[PDB]
């Protein structure tokens, strides 16, 4: 189908966390970023692998593996250590490999949220649950961080938000076989797994410290695309000439929000708008399936227009209680990037907040009843 897993959602289930043999030189890169980079070997030690075919990775798992170590690499060759040093070309035998994995996957060869969260986990103890003590990342860039914390945390917020989405089969067909009673329910069940990813999102607290965020990891997770540091983009030598810009990783990459503006009827991809064409090109980092999923759900008929048409003020509370827990994660949301943004930034990026405040606006402004 839509590569939606019941359990975990939008994740990966049970990511693959060993390459063949073949990849060894790329896995041991990999796992050891925090060293190489602290020495200063990283760039010197891709600089000198051989050109390794991607043809020996076989399935949608290897290949979602190799795409998360291939760009946990370039990041810390492109970035370095953070304080300025970057290096605007990727060498020809981590650029070619990258960018035809990048190509197959249909993803652009930059690390995204769908790498290095949603691939980037593995159970401790396999017939134990997916609870943070149970879990650990595959890859981290730096000793303190806080990769694990904010990658897990992430990570099991969209498996909070996989309880909501296995709903929203019942409610399409509730709609088209006149099921008011079916309908409700599932709605209102909807609100209610919203409401707990929400909670579920206070961990973050919990597991990531705010100085570290803004000063380590932050820098690893950025872009080049409108970044003065790369103000042309990435020359990926070997597979294109001129450099390319692409965004850093946001979980405006995620779909779990996305997914329920379009299923809400929000209006949030309609317009010209800044916010409007910023959460349409996030898309283009999201996995094929999943991009194609939301898509599916815009094409279907209106959730709201439904709700609207039928003068039942229960289903207007059930609609509402959704829209209720939307905006409360994106409220959640503002406070965490005052805690871990714009406060550690004092110590230009007031069109970030203006983007989020107006995308929470526009969310609230959906309630029925104010
Ligand atoms: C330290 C933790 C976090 C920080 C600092 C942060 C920051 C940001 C920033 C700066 C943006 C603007 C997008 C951009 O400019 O690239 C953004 C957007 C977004 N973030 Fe986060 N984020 C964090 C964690 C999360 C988590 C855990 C989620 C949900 C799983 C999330 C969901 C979203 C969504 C959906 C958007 C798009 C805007 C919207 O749909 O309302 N973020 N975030
Ligand atoms: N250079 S910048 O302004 O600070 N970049 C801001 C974009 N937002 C983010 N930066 O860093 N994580 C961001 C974010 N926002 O929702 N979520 C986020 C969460 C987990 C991930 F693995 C990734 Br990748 C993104």
């Amino acid at each position: 189908a839509y590569h939606i897993d019941e359990e975990v959602g939008f994740a990966l289930p049970n990511p693959q966390e060993n390459l063949p043999d073949f990849y060894n030189d790329w896995m041991f890169i990999a796992k050891h970023l925090p060293d190489l980079i602290e020495s200063g070997q990283l760039r010197e030690r891709v600089e000198k692998l051989n050109m390794l075919s991607i043809d020996h990775l076989t399935d949608h798992k290897s290949q979602r593996l190799a795409r998360l170590v291939l760009g946990c690499i370039t990041m810390a060759y492109v970035w370095g250590k953070g304080h300025g040093d970057v290096r605007k070309v990727l060498p020809r035998n981590i650029a070619v490999p990258y960018c035809q994995l990048s190509a197959a996957l249909e993803l652009p060869p930059i690390l995204v949220y769908a790498d290095c969260v949603l691939a980037n986990w593995k159970k401790k103890d396999p017939n134990k649950p997916l609870t943070y003590e149970n879990m650990d990342v595959l890859f981290s860039f730096r000793d303190g961080d806080c990769s694990k914390g904010f990658f897990l945390v992430s990570l099991l917020v969209e498996i909070a938000a996989a309880s909501a989405i296995k709903v929203i089969p019942t409610v399409f067909k509730a709609m088209q076989m006149q099921e008011r009673d079916t309908l409700l329910k599932a709605l209102l069940e909807i609100a209610s797994c919203l409401e707990k990813a929400l909670q579920v999102f206070h961990q973050i607290h919990d597991h990531v410290n705010p100085k570290a965020f803004f000063s380590v990891l932050r820098i690893y997770l950025s872009g080049w695309k409108g970044n003065p540091q790369l103000s042309d983009g990435l020359v990926y030598e070997g597979f294109w000439e001129d450099p390319k810009e692409f965004a850093g990783g946001s979980a405006g990459q995620s779909s779990v929000f996305q997914c329920f503006d379009v299923l809400l009827g929000i209006q949030q991809t309609a317009g010209g708008g800044h916010a409007a064409q910023f959460l349409q090109d996030m898309r283009r980092y999201m996995p094929p399936a999943h991009r194609n999923f939301l898509c599916s759900l815009e094409s279907n008929p209106s959730v709201r227009e439904f709700v609207l048409s039928k003068g039942d003020a229960g289903l207007r509370e059930a609609y509402d209680a959704c829209v209720k827990a939307l905006v409360s994660l994106r409220s959640y949301h503002l406070q965490i990037v005052t805690k871990y943004i714009l406060i550690p930034a004092s110590q230009g990026g007031t069109d970030l907040m203006n983007f989020l405040k107006t995308v929470r606006s526009t969310t609230e402004k959906s309630l029925l009843k104010e």
